[PDB]
């Protein structure tokens, strides 16, 4: 069985005050004890949240560069987040592949070197509203999954989680159906399948990420192929624990 | 003139918790001259235990930070989260960023006028390419930069800027620029401020020279009338990083 996964992305949000606050909402919380829950603060509170955050809970960064160091002001390495016990980096975050425009191939070096230096990945994927429209779904996920597989190991896979993201899904209201959202899950594992192995396919984790709140993850949840999810703006919210407990 | 000379020391990706520790004790530890305005820039993940940390009389710098208040944006630290962790200045713009990261004038631009209207004061980094001087235009793209800066800025967020003159070729490269070359390039600078800003900005405002700077170099160029002090890179990580600092005595 795949262990239910459930990440928190704060992205660009915080001070001292609200994430003391929101990190002792966390503590005492009552959660499910079969999901693998993952927090990522932005960077600057890597240090607070990692000390103050029951250890049941993970914590991740936003994001990481691709080399152990060097002349790359503003980037922080994979090394770094090692050293400050951050154990997990969300990668490929359609904000970073738009708005920044990281290539398919940027994203895969970064989950290489994330990969090669003791970090587990939150892979993120998805496909614009557009490239759905034209039929182009299947063919735009499995490309940006394919820049990853051709660099990392079978064995690599077991620290990654996929988390698959409509880019229309994100921040918009306009939720995924658990058919739709079912469809593309069976999709990519079939593709890891015939593409890395059985067992990855069979292993690896696909949540989903898009509008995810209290009121649809529950269904979303009963899907066969759904894994778990990756929160945004949720994730800041007292309804994170809901979405921690869809199972339930 | 009563422009008080800056040193900014630019981290980049260099770094952990051991070896920063031993770099602020160093600092901490050293003789520095109090005519000099220091500034040093960890990286992000750094800024709580360097501000924590470091003798006050160095101010810290963030290596970057973006033009909104919050949102969704991830992977970027906003200058409200540098007010909240007591973080003063923020380096923008600096080549890295606009050739590795595709950052704009425009975005640069956005990003200072943004974190001067948080509390924040920025070094501002313009510089043109080797092969930009080869078609000579090294005056027309550091101009270039830093208009896109100015028609966003008042006169008076001015006071809260440090120009950083970096010529992309002396970044790292180990070659650096001559006096007389970097002395050319401040003087059209603050040519420029005084024509498109106010005579009173261009008096003011430091303008410091960026690339291949060491303890060997760093005198003879302080020695030049336009050049207000450095923006130091990878000299910053080492003790003589003191005797930049102390480049006027």
């Amino acid at each position: 069985a795949r262990k239910f996964f459930v990440g928190g992305n704060w992205k660009m949000n915080g001070t001292i005050e609200s994430i003391k606050s929101l990190v002792e909402t966390l503590n005492n919380a009552e959660l499910d004890d079969n999901t693998e829950v993952v927090v990522a603060p932005p960077a600057i509170y890597l240090p607070l949240v990692r000390q103050s955050l029951r250890k049941d809970i993970q914590v991740a960064a936003q994001n990481c560069y691709t080399k152990a160091s060097g002349a790359f002001t503003g980037e922080i390495s994979a090394e770094m987040l090692k050293d400050l016990g951050i154990p997990w980096v969300i990668l490929g975050h359609s904000e970073r592949r738009q708005i920044f425009g990281e290539s398919d191939e940027f994203v895969a070096e970064k989950t290489k070197y994330a990969l090669d230096n003791g970090l587990k990945v939150i892979l993120c994927i998805g496909e614009t509203l557009e490239e759905r429209e034209a039929g182009k779904t299947m063919d735009v996920v499995t490309r940006q999954l394919k820049a990853i597989a051709d660099k990392i190991s079978e064995s690599d896979w077991s620290k990654v989680v996929i988390a698959y993201e409509p880019v229309w899904a994100i921040g918009t209201g306009k939720v995924a159906t658990p058919e739709q959202a079912q469809e593309v899950h069976a999709e990519i594992r079939k593709w890891l399948a015939e593409n890395v192995s059985a067992e990855v396919a069979e292993s690896t984790r696909i949540i989903y990420g898009g509008s995810v709140n209290g009121g649809n993850c529950k269904e979303l949840a009963k899907q066969p192929d759904i894994d778990g999810f990756l929160v945004g703006g949720a994730s800041l919210k007292p309804e994170f624990v809901d979405i921690i407990n869809a199972r339930q």
